[PDB]
Order: C-alpha cells, then structure tokens, then sequence
C-alpha cells in the first residue's frame, strides 16, 4: 500500500562540503533560515520552493543533498526517478501522489528526486507511451503543494539540464550551477579521509598537484584516495622479503614492505603477519601518478561545451 | 466509489488576473451569467459548456482556474491525470462513468481537467489495450450531453496544444489563447504583488521594470519579485553597523542596517541580537536591477514559433 | 445481467438534417422501410446489417444515429466501451452474448456502437490478453446476421477508419462516407439552427454567410451560431442608456439597448431592468461577420490528407 | 454441469460452394468416406485427425463448415474459443474436458472451432496467465495429432497463420489455403444467386460481369448482389408515373413505373400500390453497372504481404 | 475422493520407435534396468531424481514416454496437465499428496508431465493464490522423492523449455536433447510406417525419400505416409474403367482399376465395387512425388536456434 | 527470493581446491586477512566489496565460491543473472534491494551472481528497458554504499569475461582469473570423484587420460566419470555372454562380459539374467579406450586465447 523508503541520519557537515558558498547561501536561505527565524516570512513572501543543482556525475550534488538533510532539523524524502516502479500497465503517478501527500501534513520536509532528466524522453521512449503521465503528474504536483502546504522543499540533481522539457524546469523555482572544483575546494577534499599516515610535505604541494590533478570530479577523488589507501597494501605484493627499519629494543621487529635487493631482509609467512609489526611505507608522489594514469578526465570539453552555454545564458542563480 | 478531490476556498480576487479583458469576460459570460441570470436562458440560448486555455505555461491557465474556484460560486472538482487502476483492468472507465455521473445530477457545477495533451491518442499500437478506451470514454462522455440539457462545465489546461487529438479539439468548443502579459498588465503584477511592505517611492519604476524585462510570464515575475523581497534581508545578513534612527513611540529600538563611515553606532550583529528588534529597509531600484540581472528569462523564443502557429490555426476566440 | 442502456427521446427529423439525401436513404431503406414493406423482403432479396458512417470529427454521424433513433420506431440500445468491458482480468464475452440476445427479443432492434476502434485493433502484440477475445466473440457473433436471415440492424461512427480490423470491415455492410457540409446544405443548416428568433430573414444574407464560411464542419456552425445567440447579451452587458422602441401594448414600458445619447436615456444599469420590460436587441447582419473575424476555419488539412487518399480509391466499402 | 450446443442445419450444397476443388474433395475425402467405406481404415490407415482451413475474410471458409455439416449426416459442434470458459475462475478447461469427452461418447463427431486466433497463439504472455492452462489442456487431450487415436475431425477458421502457434502448427495435422476466386469461380458466385426473377440469362452477362472487375471475396460478391435487386425496389421509390405491362388474363393491372411519353400513363402514390398488383421492374447490366460504381471490390494488399509469406514460397497444404 | 486416471497399455516398443539411440538408452538404464537391478541400485550409480525430454515439437516426447509406460511393466499415471488445480479455491495440494503418495504406495512407479511448463513464472497476478503453493509443492514433493530408495521418476515432457521456472530446474538432474531424425533415422522411420503396404521395397527408393526430404519430424512423415496411403483411394474414385486381373487360383473375382486405354474394360463406378471383390494396386514414386510437393513442414530454424542456445547454455551441471 | 535463490551454509574447504594459486593469493589478502586480523589496516582501509571470479567453464566457480563463504561460516545466497532476464522482463530492482536487506540484517553474508556476463549486450529494441537499467543498477550497487556495510561480499562469476563490467572497458575492483586444472590436479580429482566401488586400475593410467586431456576441464571429467558409471552398463547390453567369477570365495555364481565361446563363459541369454547373478566387474583399460572413444572435445576455442590477451593487460585492481 504504502511502500514509503527510510530517511538515515547521515553525518556530512558545511565543512566536509568544499567549495561553492552561493549554493550554501541558498539552501540555508532555503531551509535553515526560516527554521531559526520563522515569523520574518510573512504575509507576502514565501521561501524557496524548487531548488536544482546540475552538473555532471559524481561532482557532490547527492552529497549536498545528504549534507543538508544532515543539518535539516526536519523529515527527508530519498527517491530515484527510475528505482521505484516503471512501467506495468501504467500506474506509477500513485506513487508520486502518495509521496508528496504524505509530504503534506509532516510539515518542513525536503524531497529529493535524484535524476529528473530520466523521465523526460528527449527523442520518444515512454514519454510517447505512458511516461506523459509521470511528467505530467510531476509537474502539476509540485506546485500544488507549494499552493496549499506552502514551502516543502524540492531538489532537482539533474546531469542532463537542456534535454530536460522546458515545461518542468519554469515550474520549478532557483537554478545551482555547480562547476569543477577549484584551489581550496580540492585543496581541503585531499586531507578529508585518512590522516593516519601523519600527512604529506607542506600545502605548496597539495596546491603543485591540485592544478596537476585539477578538472576532477569529486568521485575521481574518491579514486585517488582508495589508490591511496591500496597503495601500501601493492607494496606489499611486491615485497615478501621484510626489513627492520626501527632498532630491535622493541617488542617486535617493524616488518616494512620492500625488495631482497635491499640488505637486513628476510622472508616469512606473509599471510599471518600481526598488526603492531606491520607498518605502512610513506604515501609517494607516485599515487598520483598512478591516478593519472587511469584515464582521468570525465568531464571532456566538447561535451560540456553545452553545459556552459546552457549556464551562460541564465547564469549563476536562475529562475 | 466517490473520490472526492477538492472541498476548500482558496482565496483569490477578480483583480489579480491582468492581461487580456476578453478572456475574463468570455469565463464570465459562460460560468457566472446563467447561473445569475437563468431567466434568460430560454429556447434557442445554449450554454458555452466547455472552456479550453492554452498558451506557454507558467503564463497563467492554472492560476486563473484557480482563481475561478472563488469566483465560480459553486462545487466542482479538479483532476490531473489521475485515473487510478487498471490491475483491476476496468475500472478506470467506470471512475470517468462516476466523475460524469457526479457532475450531471448536481445543478450547474465545474469540471477542471489539467493538462488535456496526456489523455490523447492518434498512432495507436501501444495505445489500443488501455488509453484508447479511455480516450473513447472521454469522447462519448461530452457527445450528448453537449446539446439541449446540459448542468456541468468542462475546463482545459495544456503546455503544448498541437499534439492533442484532432476529434478532441474539433469537438471541444472554446479554445483561448494566453499570451505574455504587456506593460500594462505586468505592471498591475507588479503593483498586486507589493502587498503589505510600506510602499515604494515611484510610479515609473514599474514602467521601468516591465520595459527592461522583455519576455517573462507572471511566474518568474513573481520569482523575481520574491527575490527582490529576500534583498534587504541578505543586506542585512552581511551588514553589522546600526546607528539609532529609530522612533520612540515603538515599543523599542529596532536594528536596520547602516554605512559604516557613520559615527555613533553599536556593531553587535543581526545573530546575537533579538529578531524581533530587527528592521527590514525600504525596497529600492538596484534589488529589482541586479535580481533581474540575476534571474534571467525563462521562455525560449523557438517555443513560441508553433504556438503562434496553432493561433493562426485556430486563435484567440474559440473556434 | 440486467444492467442496461435507457432510450432517451430526441426529436431529429430527416428534413431538419442536411447534407447527402443518399445516406438517408441507405439508413430508412434498411431501418424503416421493412417495418413498413415487410412482404418486399421475403426470398434472396434481404436487409443487410452493418451500415458504417465515419468522417472528419463534429460532421454529425452521432446526430444522424440519432435522427435514425427517432424516427425508426425500434426499442434500439447504444453503448460504446463503457458498460461491455472486462472487469475481472477476463469474461466479457458473455455480455456480448446476451447483449445479441436481449436484441434479438424484440426484433425491431438497432445496436450503434460509437467508436468501434476502440473495440479494435489488427495484431496488438500481446492483444490475447483480453482484447482479442471480445474483439474475436465480436466477429462470431454477427457472422449469422451478415448474411443469410436475421433481424437487426447494427450501426458505427468512428473518426479513425484505416485502424479498423480487415476482417471486420469485410463482416460490415456498405460504409457511407460522409463528407463536410456543401454550399446548399450548409445554407440549410443556418436558419435551422438559429430556429424562431427574429434575425431578419432574407436569402441572399443566407447565401453571402455561405458562400463565405468555407471549410467548416456541422458542429462548429452551431458553434458559431451559439456565437450569434450571446452577442446581443454581451451588448446588455455594454448599455449604458436604454430607450422604448416598441409601442405601449403590453404593460409596461419595454427598454432596449441603444445609443448613448438618445432620445428618453435612462441611466439605470442592465441588471435593475426587469424581466417583463427588458427586451434583448434585434440579430443584425454584421454581428455574423465580426463573430466569423473572431471565429477562425476549423478544418487543418493534416487529417484529410489520408481522407483525400481513402476517398479515391477506398471511400465505399474497403478497396 | 452439462451444457450442450446443438443447432439445426438448413440446406447447403456442394454445387453450389464455388472455389478449390481440392479442398471440397479433400473434405469429402475426411467425412463422408470413413463414414461409407469404414473397412479401408482398418490396420494401417487411420480417418484424417483435423483440418484447419484459412485466407482472406469473407472467402466461405465458415460457409464451407456450414456445407460440410449439412453433407456429415452426423453429431457437428460448433463452438468459439470464448464461448467456454472460466465464470467461477477454479474451473476452466473442466469444460474442454466434458465438451471433447461428449465428442469421444458419441460415434463418430465433428468439432468446429471458429477463430482458433483468440487462443494457441501468445508471445510469452499466457493469455492472463491463467488461460495459458486452457492453451496447454488442448494439447494434451490429444486432437491433433496424426497417429492412432479414435476418428473425431476437428475443424478450424483463421485469418493470421502467422500469429497462430508453431507448436500448434506442427501438433495439429492439415491445413487449407483459400484463396480468392477467378473467372470462373467467380462467375458461379454471380450466377447462384438469382432467385425469382428473370435478369438477363446468357454467359455473356455473367462473364461480363467477372471480366471487367477484380479482387473479390465471397461475402461482397453477395453485398453486390443485394444491391442490384435492390436497384429496381429504389426505383418504384422514385416513380411518379404508371403502367399496365401486364397482360389482361391476370386477376387485376399487375402496375409498374414508365417513361412520361406513354399511353395511358397514371399518376399516384407508390405506397397504396399494393403486392398483387405491383410488378416489379426486370434487372438490367447498367444496375450492375451502378452497383458496381457504388459497391467497389474489397480485397487489400496489406494483408496479402503476410498471408502470402505463410503461402507463397510454400504452395497449398500449410506452411 | 476417486483418484482414477485413465490406465492405459498401447502396442508401441522399442522395435518400432526409429532414432534416439542415446535416448532409447538413457531410458533403458533409468527404468528397466535399474527393475532388474535389485541389489546395485545405491552405492555406485547415481539414480535419476528427474529426466527433462525438450527440443522441437512433434519430435515424439509422449510417445517416448507412453512406449517406455507400456515397456517396463510399472504402475503409471500420466499426470493431467492442467488439471491439478483448486476448483472450489481452497483444496489444491491434497491433489498433489493423492498423486505422489499413491505413486510412493506402489514402487515399481513411473510418473509423467507433459508440458511442465504450465507452472508459468509469475509475473504477479492470480500466480499468488493457489498456484503459488502448487509451485512450492512440487518442490516440496520431488524433495521427497530425493529422499528414500528412488522409485518414483519425474519424467519431464514439455515444449518451450526456456520459459519452465528457475527453481524446478536447479532441483533437476537429466536432460536429454531430442534432435530431429537423421537420414538413416528417418529412413528408418519411413520403413516402420510402410509395414504391411503392397511392395516397395527396394533400399535405393528408401535413399530416394530420404535424399528429398529435408527438416522433417515424425508428424510430418506419418501424414505424409498418410497423403500416400490416400493416393490409390483417389485413383479408385477417379478412375471409372476395371478389370479383373486375378487368375481361377484366387477364389473371389478380384476387381482392380486397370489402364484408361485397355481393350473390353467395364465401367461400372468405383461405388458398386463390394469389399469382397476389390483390389487396390501397388503404391509407386508418383505418389510421393506429389506428397512432397503438396506436404511441406511446419517450424523455423529460429526455434531450432533457441533450441541450440538452451543446449548451448543449459544442461550441464545443475542449470 | 521464491526459491530463485539459494541459501546455505556450507562447508567447502581448501584441501579440495587442486593447484588454485590464484585464488590462494588474492582470496587471502582480500577476504581471508581481514577475516582474521580486522584491525590490521591503518586509516581507512576496508575490505574489498567485489570480487570478479573469471575463467572457462567447468572450473568449479560455484565451488570457489562456496569455499570463500565457508571461511567466515556465512550464509551464501546465489543466483543466476540467465535465468531472471527473458522469463519476468526483469524489473526486478525493488526486489533486488529487498534481497540486499534481508542479507544485510543476517550478519555477514555472500552474494554470487552468476554469469554476469548475460545483463550485458547493447543491442537495442525492447530488450534495451530489460538490460540498460539493470546494469545502471548493477553499477550502481557494485559501490552503492561507502564501505560500512558492503563488507558483505559481491562475488561475480564469469565464462566471458568481455563485454562491460567484466572487460577493459570499465570499473569493477579486484578480479581472480580460474585456470583449468592441470594434469596433477585433474589426477587428484579423478581420485576424489565419486566413493569408487569394487576395484579400478592405476593412478597412473588417470594420469595417462589426463595427460590426453589438453584444455578439458573439472566438468568435462565429471562428463567422464558419468561415462564411466556407464561403463558396466554398456557392458550389460553389449554383451550377449559372460563368463563365471564365483571360485571358492562367492556362494553363488556372479558374472563377467566376454566373447560367446570362452573358458567358463555360460550360454543363456543377456535377458535372462537375473538380479543375483549380475556383477559390475573392475573398470580395465579397455572400458577407459570406450571412454575416450565417447567424449568428443567440448571446449570453444577463441574465448581462451582472448582472455589470455586479457590476463597479460589486466588482472591487478580495478579498471
Ligand atoms: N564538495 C565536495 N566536498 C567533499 N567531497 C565531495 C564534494 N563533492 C563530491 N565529493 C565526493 O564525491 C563522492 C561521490 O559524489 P556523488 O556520488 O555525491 O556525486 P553525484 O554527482 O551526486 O553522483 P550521482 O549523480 O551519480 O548520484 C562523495 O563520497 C564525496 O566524498
Ligand atoms: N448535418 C447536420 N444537421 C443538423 N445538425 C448537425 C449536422 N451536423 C452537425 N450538427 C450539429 O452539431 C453537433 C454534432 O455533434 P456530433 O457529436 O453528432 O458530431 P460527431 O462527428 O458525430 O461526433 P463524433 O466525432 O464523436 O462521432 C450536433 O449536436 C448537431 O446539432
Ligand atoms: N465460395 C462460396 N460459395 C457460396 N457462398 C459463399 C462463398 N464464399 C462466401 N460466400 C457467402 O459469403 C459469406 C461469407 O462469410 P463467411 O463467414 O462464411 O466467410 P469467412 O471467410 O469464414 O469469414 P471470416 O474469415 O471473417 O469468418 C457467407 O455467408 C456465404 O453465404
Ligand atoms: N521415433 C518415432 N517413431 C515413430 N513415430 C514417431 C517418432 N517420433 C514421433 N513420432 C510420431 O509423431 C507424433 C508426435 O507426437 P508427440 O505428441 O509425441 O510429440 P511431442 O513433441 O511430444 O508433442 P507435444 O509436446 O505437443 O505433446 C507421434 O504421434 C508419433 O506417432
């Protein structure tokens, strides 16, 4: 009957989210502000009711979504545009109604429709079909909420902004822009995880490699940090023949990874090594290397020539 | 069985709606008249049962619809599309059967059907098995009952007209076209949307807004003018300094923001402060300049192209 | 099972209609005339069952089933996809068989189905579902009444003829084509229409509407006569002075909409007049003229570019 | 739980069923000779199991079962797909069971199934699901099959081979192209059907009539027919004038419509001409000529592409 | 409670079924050897939960299956295929407990399925009511014949094997492919259903059938054998001129159709000839060369390739 | 899932694994370690989430797999990506995450997906809505959570392990290539197939057949081994007399296959035999010849070369 997915409490805070201070202006405008000071919105003006963030893939727009629904003080919704129900014998604008329904009464709430470019069919595909009344019940729907529960939060996470119907995208209120990540943002996305390995040379070489290593995505640096962490552990495929780099007054002799053709290495069973004889080599300028050796760039220019000329033409902010 | 959608008032004026005086006044003439005046109505007089309205969305179809729930002076019922169930597989005729028989028995009431371009069919194939018979109900619901006896009303909302079906729309009898409203009329927008804010120091600022933003619809209008409301509120939000021009028949000093080459003035921010001893300034040129600049137009002109053309197909009068 | 269709009562005559006395013949020669003639069908000479009308939409195919309706003397029953349908994921062959029954009952019996298309289609995928059984029970059971002896007569009108089945259309009697109304009928169909209202009544007027209201169906006339009916209303609605025109025979003095500055102009608004001496202004010849500036041809070629295709080398009977 | 489907049999000929030869004495071959000469299927030779006859609509493949059940002298059910079937939803093919096994307690019995398209074929669907057991039962009862068995002919009708099963193709034995008649056949089919009155009796005029038009099925053939004996009836519809060809040995003036220029020529209504004394007007070619100008042939291509992909390459027999 | 399915003993054996040597085999160690294997039954061999017979139709799979039921001397109930189904919606599986346990009560036990497949997906619809525990109790059931001495063996029979449920086949062990019939095998197949038919016997005319034919199964053959038994009934029937070749050494005068040019022919009609007196001649390569011209086969090659890619795919191991 | 999927904990263990280095290395650095030390890892280093298990058929994947689960003693859930793509037309997303749940609340568990290869094919049609968004899926959940709770283990398996996921052209994580075993390892497995019985010849003459065997895998043995079980079978049939075994040592006479006329070979028939008196004799050279005789190559011969092409470029992490 219900069906109704399950709101987490995920923990990512205004400092974890790098870069972008006008995005963060608007959803605290959004949300946040009228939560701390309620009665300035008042009698005429009303907060913001159709956010969309767009952009291309794994640049942070779901991580935003997450990052705000952490400091909401409110109900979240998470939802797919595709992974509910699709297609049999028509029927999934129930779903819709539902959601928004039950969005209604529970009072400050945010809906995510994660990928709206989906539903729309740029060419034909269901939209000839049966998809018309997803769109159609979509775009009538979120602005009857706004007419009678007044300000339940929508935002779009879209890829694909110009094959997107130009109906939805008027309907829906404010436009994000969210371009590739620049000194700081990158800068500060470096030192997030890990720090175990008691960091690298000064901050003059993260910025020497950020613009080496700029025009990435925020998942490619997700890329660089695993090939981080799997770094000491490919070293160690490579050794089987253990050094001592610290004295032996120790309880253990510190088992570094390296070659036989380094001298005081010796052999042993690799497999059941303990935890406080192991000990990770320093991470090299050579995982950036092997980073940019997987092929990095994504975000090519012709493809996101569209992406800017569709920027452009109404800019940072929107609608 | 029943399905009862809407049972509220919402309310709104006769003033709100702007541009075009004809297309008030042919509603007028088809809803309120008869039901005022049912003497008469006798003999050779027919009632104008259906009132279609088309045009670039997000110009004002659904907002005068709703603006008629006020002014009808009588029950009705709204429906998207929203036919519900064809697991049953049924059904979904039945519900229109009950949303006609609703309608009839109830002396003179209203039927709103948004977005008509979903309930169409003309290729067929996929159509055939399920929306083909629904398309067939819809048709051979308004056949009869279209001449001599007639207590039910008809309306019709859609983005894009050119796509629905021939027999719809030849059938159907008043079709109206709802263009980008003038100066004149945005204007009037402009004036209705100050609301309770004291006032603005002109008369041809409007003149000047509505001259410069060349190419908006009352939604985005209405957008700009919510940001223009939410200006002086992010003023405030950067700016600290206060000195007190503030009136001692209030009940206390109340914080506006200030220059800061301005002596005598405390420096403790909008934060730490009280919200209710806090003062919003008046609204100015530069907030609507910049929020123009800011938000840019929405309505593509390539869309305008075929609409124009389905006008001189058909036009501003129905048929 | 005992859910049936009521036979409302529409008076329809045959010299009321107009346009193609051929059709007429075709329906009274296979309905009335062997309720009449009943010896003169009796050997190999029989009345065939099946005559199909369709055409371009609002040409009046459903108003001339009508005027068969009223005229034929026969305790007839219509229904489209409403009432037979399957409710069960199954079984609506039995409500065809029955329905044929409860015809066959009382043998002067006429069955019209409007919109058979719906009851249609030619291959359909997956069509043995549900659609192919009714569809296929359909077609076995009106092979008796085909040829050979039977009495009932069955109708159709759909706007969508290339879409019906191969195999029905060689199961169905003669298919009539009905065209747009001509130069006489159309000239016909206005003063009709317009019925007892003093519209000064005069040929040639007639013949220069005609002449030129080009490409217009039957129902868009009615349309544009609904037109003509409420223009002297809307005139109420822009008086400002009245005057007595007629002379004092009745009981009161009777006031008309007239010019500003005439002769005995009262000031009092449309609404204060009362019902006895308020009398509706006389039908001009350019109120017509002006309603056709507004009223725009209804007729886009798209549609009959088949229909210009089908009437060559198909039109009557399949081919 | 018993319910029976008997009907009576009026008289039909082989004569007079025009077409393949082959196919009329393969029918023979079938039904009358087991029944005649049962010693010559005795030990080897086993009666034919079934035969599916199928081609165009309207070519008397259902009039051919009519005259095989005339000429059988023995037990003919007859019965569509959907007649049977599940009103409870539990039982279904219980009926198939009951139905065949009526088949097996009678000596021997012939099966008509009209449109075997509504069941056997299905494109990984089921029919519903629950009706695929139906599908499945009619195999497994064993009809089709070509080896042993007891001597029960079941016979078919279908308009798409193609959508029909493959298995049920392979399992079910014989089939029968009928095609659309020729010259000759043709000419048969005009020359039947004549009845009482006198036309124009030579060979000239039926091969006339078969010369000079083309593509026809049988059913309009008959439609074509039934015109031109309703040319003369439509022609004492429009009679002003009267005479008395009639000789003076009748009873009373045997009346029918002239020309102006006549001696004796009267002049009343038509309708108190009563039977006794109305002769009817004798047929001519140019009733045939306008019947033809009005009833045009009714064969299409479209679905001859995929009847003769089934036939074609192949020849008669089946696939 | 009566549980009777009609017990049957056909004539079929191993001698007559041509082909499927591998077959023939893998049923010989899978019934009637393991009935003399009374003691190395467990230990060694592996014995057969379930053998899966698949591949084109009409390729004789019940036929295998009856030869084998009459063969091995075993009590056998061929289950029902549809019907084990809830009639009164409730009861289902006690159906399913009466077949199996029956079946455990007496151990020299075969059971057979043809079409497994009619437990078809599931989809959702009515598969959730009884069908969905009869699915589970199979399951349940062929767990229990895996448990104890195997006496029981599912012979799987079914048509399209792809579309039969994951789950039944993951608790399967033995498939065996059922290709179509070689030369030789077809040969072969020829000389069994020749039998007791006057002559032909030369093994270059059995290369001659065998070289034309191409692609055939055993269905087609017989009806072809079949087509060539009913060619000397149609030269009997055309063929009005006799003449009695047998000599005073035969005692009934034995009358048979000579040549149409013969000296002192009677021509009495084929009708008067007694069953005493006749004789039919000897069969010859006219006619099958009009057999092979006029019967044709019925499958693709594309089925056959869906077949190749279930064989390809499915079979080995546990899949 | 409904028995589509299989659940068990087993109990595979290491010993059984001949000669599997591969495995050995990577299943113990990325599973088995973590397993053992879990706070072995520095920063945030966590187990690997996929495993790709890729190879040529009959190398006992399933096997590995179950050995894998073994370890930890978790629950394994299996199922075959073939099996729910043409049955369902797989929308089976909700399903799929229902499935990821209930895993999720049973503490470690393992999930095999077999033959990933089969989601893949960009082929197009209707076959894309039933595909595409299942692998949008599959990429979607091959990370879709960050670490935490996907240390529950993906293991894919693969016999083409081009094509997408699998292949250069993108993503996954940690692949293991599975060789065919060779000759020692083959070996040891016919000394581990099935419990023997009475008595075979040398290891070495296994070691003989294995050495013949080039490319032959685990599956393609237990092809042999079924063969072998055979082997006292065929010998059963084949021979029409045996020879007596029972000397001193058998109480009652027990047989062996040889020729008709031999020392001690008895004279009744092959079907007189009785259970008693037949005994399997030792599985000799000659019975093994048979054996190689009756197992053609199995093995397609292109895949194996591109995945060596594939083993030299990649392997080592994820693409
Ligand atoms: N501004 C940011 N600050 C810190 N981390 C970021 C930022 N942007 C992206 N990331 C990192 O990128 C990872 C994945 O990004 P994410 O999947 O949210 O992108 P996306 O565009 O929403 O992808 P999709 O549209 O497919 O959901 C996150 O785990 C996060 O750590
Ligand atoms: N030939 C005619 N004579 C008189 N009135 C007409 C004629 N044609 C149309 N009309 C008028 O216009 C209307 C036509 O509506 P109607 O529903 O019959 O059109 P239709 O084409 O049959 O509809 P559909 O396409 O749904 O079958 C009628 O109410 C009738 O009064
Ligand atoms: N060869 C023929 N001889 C005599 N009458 C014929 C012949 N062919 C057609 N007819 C006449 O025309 C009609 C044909 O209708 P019938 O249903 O028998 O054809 P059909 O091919 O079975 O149609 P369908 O395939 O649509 O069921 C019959 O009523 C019959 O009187
Ligand atoms: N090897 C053979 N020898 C003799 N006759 C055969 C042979 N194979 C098939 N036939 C004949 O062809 C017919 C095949 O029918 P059967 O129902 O056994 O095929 P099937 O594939 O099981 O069909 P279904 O799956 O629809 O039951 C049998 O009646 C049999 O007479």
């Amino acid at each position: 009957l219900s069906s109704a997915i399950l709101s987490e409490k995920p923990n990512v805070k205004w400092e974890d989210v790098a870069g972008l201070e006008g995005a963060k202006e608007a959803l605290k405008e959004a949300v946040i502000l009228p939560v701390k000071f309620p009665h300035l919105f008042k009698g005429n003006r009303k907060p913001t009711s159709g956010i969309l963030l767009y952009g291309p893939p794994g640049t942070g727009k779901s991580y935003l979504a997450k990052a705000v629904a952490t400091e909401a003080n409110s109900t979240f919704f998470s939802v797919s545009s595709s992974d509910l129900v699709s297609k049999w014998m028509g029927e999934s604008e129930k779903l819709v109604k539902q959601l928004f329904a039950m969005a209604r009464e529970n009072k400050p709430s945010i809906i995510f429709i994660d990928q709206v470019d989906a539903l729309t069919g740029t060419r034909g595909e269901g939209e000839s079909e049966a998809s018309r009344r997803i769109k159609t019940e979509l775009l009538v729907q979120m602005n009857g909420v706004g007419n009678d529960s007044q300000g339940v939060l929508v935002l779009g996470a879209t890829n694909i902004p110009w094959q997107l119907d130009s109906a939805i995208r008027r309907r829906f209120e404010r436009r994000i822009y969210i371009p590739l990540p620049d000194l700081a943002a990158r800068t500060t996305m470096f030192e997030i995880n890990v720090g175990d390995t008691p960091c690298v040379l000064t901050k003059e070489d993260y910025r020497t490699l950020g613009a080496m290593t700029e025009g990435y995505s925020g998942s490619d640096i997700a890329v660089v940090v695993k090939d981080a962490l799997m770094q000491p552990i490919r070293k160690i495929q490579s050794a089987t023949h253990f050094k001592d780099v610290s004295t032996e007054d120790d309880e253990t002799r510190k088992l570094t990874p390296c070659s036989p053709g380094d001298d005081g290495a010796i052999e042993m069973s690799w497999t059941d090594i303990e935890a406080d004889e192991l000990k990770e080599p320093d991470l090299t300028i050579k995982d950036f290397l092997k980073a940019i050796k997987s092929t990095r760039p994504t975000v090519n220019e012709d493809d996101l020539l569209k992406q800017e000329q569709f920027t452009r033409d109404f800019g940072q902010e929107g609608n």
